[PDB]
């Protein structure tokens, strides 16, 4: 059926969905002290008066885990990628001939903490989002005719449905990173 049930789906998905993407954003490029290409991926390099990531302009690859290595074919993209990358990854990278170095400090069991730590704070917040769905699209139906079955029934599925796509998909996200951060 046509109800407000639309709206309740609508608003729980939009805040839903952009509360994961942006959470998950915070995770795949946060500054993890090891040597890993992703953290990046957004190298924004200027080229001529345009930016562009390294994608078609060089190359980045692991050697030696704690480190990451950045080529940059041409010698345009040399220059912004070293002011890029050590936005990024606020460290010191080094640049010989057209190849570039970075190594990271061992991330010891302080370093471990920083991340791990960091994270820690990220997946209490997407909590708060979440319950805020159900709390606030159920506002919705309680709001309607003040009593809804039908729609409080079939809203509550629907919010349900949703808020455990948050529920697995922020414990997947910390679960894989564990395995990453405790790593060490």
């Amino acid at each position: 059926m046509i109800k407000e049930l639309e709206d309740i789906f609508k608003e729980a998905e939009k805040d839903m969905k952009k509360a994961v993407e942006y959470y998950k954003n915070e995770i795949a490029g946060l500054r993890t002290s090891r040597a890993s290409t992703a953290l990046v991926e957004e190298i924004k390099v200027e080229y001529y008066g345009s930016k562009v990531p390294i994608k078609q302009l060089g190359t980045i690859s692991v050697p030696e885990h704690n480190q990451i290595v950045i080529q940059v074919w041409d010698q345009n993209a040399v220059p912004a990628i070293e002011k890029a990358i050590r936005e990024e990854l606020n460290l010191n990278p080094t640049v010989q001939g057209n190849v570039i170095r970075v190594t990271l400090p061992p991330l010891t069991e302080e370093r471990r903490r920083e991340l791990v730590r960091l994270l820690h704070k990220i997946t209490e917040e997407a909590r708060v989002r979440v319950r805020n769905v159900r709390r606030e699209a159920k506002e919705m139906i309680e709001e309607l005719e003040g009593i809804s079955e039908d729609e409080k029934k079939r809203a509550l599925e629907r919010l349900q449905k949703l808020t455990d796509k948050y529920i697995d998909e922020i414990n997947k996200l910390m679960e894989a990173k564990e395995k990453e951060i405790m790593s060490v």
